[PDB]
């Protein structure tokens, strides 16, 4: 590929590699004075939109353009369905800013036909802390494609973002961009196997019977840590300190305040979910996922794949394979069909013995502005929505 927008960016090369002691900026000294001042400009009929994520219309605009157009496997059997609500809670972090809540209209029908979104964040990359945007939710109408639109939205949240004095950006995509910092294969627990055989997620054999099946992936009803529970209100500053202190080892995360902290884990119904277990009124281990669910395209039977996905688990009192089995469960007493995970963090050394199944694609984490080696999976530790 040619890379003929990314390749005028301040990026690495898809050659490029550095050594480990290198970790800034590929253009510092920026000034916030000569950023443009002026919207980068849409083809004719086009129209910059801020978007309220805090208004339910136009929370439900971004909604539906994401349901209809958002991101499809490879082989277009799933589109992801993030719900108006998860939406609400992606968006609004601590110190979010509506204007980077950023929508494209087509002015005669008044309908939104893009969209891209950051967020601020702390992030941690190789034990230094940047202050970054963390940009998400890039979506352009399937009628719209390879028009290069996409580059006039890349373009002009990143002009938005530097106003702000930010220049550095994370995130995260399927497609091969220059160049990932790091790149994590998704993993797969069945749940709900017969749904997933029905739906042609999962696959039996001459061997590998419905009734065998079914029985492979059947957990018992019953914690290893018995005392797991709902996160309330009462937690964050545990979960804090907890969380906090397990995420130091890795070469990328986020530094979370206690602000952050109870945005990000105080459990939401069908968004957020996260346990915890106290101890003398400690918080010592913890367990979260967030529901992500799949549109099934065309399918008969179901339109909806309910998927939990891995967020962030740590446990002192357990081994991980304990909490991570405990994490399994929590899924499947909530309705989830599937449990995913990423080869993040410790994530990978209990695929085997829990019975997931490799995926077929990967995550692919980048940096904006920043050059860095580039590293294993294990060592990141930060989970994008
Ligand atoms: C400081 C501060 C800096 C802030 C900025 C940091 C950089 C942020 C980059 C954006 C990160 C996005 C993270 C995500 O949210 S992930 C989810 C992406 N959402 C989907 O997967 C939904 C379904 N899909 C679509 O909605 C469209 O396919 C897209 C993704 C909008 C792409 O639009 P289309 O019509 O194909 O392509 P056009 O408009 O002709 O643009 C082509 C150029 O674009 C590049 N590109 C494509 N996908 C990208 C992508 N996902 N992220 C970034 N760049 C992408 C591509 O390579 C090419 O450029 P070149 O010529 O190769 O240099
Ligand atoms: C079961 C299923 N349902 N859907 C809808 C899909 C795609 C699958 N197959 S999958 O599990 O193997 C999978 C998964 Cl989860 C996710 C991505 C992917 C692609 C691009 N971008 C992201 N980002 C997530 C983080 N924020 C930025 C966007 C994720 C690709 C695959 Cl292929
Ligand atoms: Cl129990």
């Amino acid at each position: 590929p040619d890379y003929k927008f990314w390749y005028t960016q301040p990026v690495p090369k898809i050659n490029d590699e550095f050594n480990e002691s290198v970790n800034e900026p590929f253009i510092s000294d920026n000034k916030v004075e000569d950023v443009r001042k002026d919207e980068y400009k849409l083809p004719p009929g086009y129209s910059w939109y801020v978007c309220d994520v805090k208004d339910e219309k136009d929370r439900s605009e971004i909604y539906t353009l994401l349901t209809d157009n958002y991101v499809e496997d490879d082989d277009n059997i799933f589109r992801f369905n993030y719900s108006a609500e998860f939406l609400l809670w992606a968006l609004t972090s601590p110190n979010y800013l509506k204007t980077w809540h950023i929508g494209v209209k087509y002015d005669a029908s008044n309908k939104l036909i893009g969209f891209i979104s950051a967020i601020p964040t702390d992030i941690c990359i190789h034990k230094r802390t940047i202050k970054m945007a963390e940009v998400n939710f890039l979506c352009v109408h399937k009628t719209l494609r390879s028009k290069r639109l996409a580059p006039v939205l890349i373009k002009e949240i990143t002009r938005r973002i530097n106003l702000e004095n930010i220049w550095q950006a994370i995130y995260t995509a399927g497609v091969y961009l220059p160049k990932p910092v790091s790149d994590a294969r998704y993993y797969h627990r069945s749940i709900n196997v017969k749904k997933l055989i029905e739906i042609g997620f999962s696959s039996l054999n001459s061997r590998l019977t419905m009734s065998r099946a079914i029985k492979l992936y059947r957990v018992e009803d019953t914690l290893n840590i018995k005392n797991m529970r709902l996160m309330k209100k009462k937690d964050v500053e545990g979960v804090h300190k907890l969380l906090g202190s397990y995420l130091e080892q890795f070469n990328l995360y986020a530094v979370f305040t206690k602000e952050e902290i109870a945005h990000w884990f105080l459990p939401i119904e069908n968004v957020i979910y996260t346990y915890v277990n106290e101890e003398n009124g400690k918080i010592k281990d913890m367990i979260s996922f967030y529901s992500l669910p799949s549109q099934i395209l065309g399918n008969d039977k179901y339109s909806t794949l309910n998927a939990a996905y891995s967020f962030y688990n740590v446990t002192t009192t357990a081994t991980f394979k304990q909490l991570m089995q405990d994490a399994i469960l929590l899924a499947k007493r909530n309705n989830f069909d599937v449990f995913n995970a990423l080869e993040v963090m410790q994530n990978k050394s209990v695929f085997e013995d829990l019975k997931f199944g490799e995926g077929d694609e990967s995550l692919k984490y980048y940096l904006y502005n920043w050059k860095c080696a580039s590293f294993a999976p294990a060592h990141v530790g930060i989970v994008l929505l």
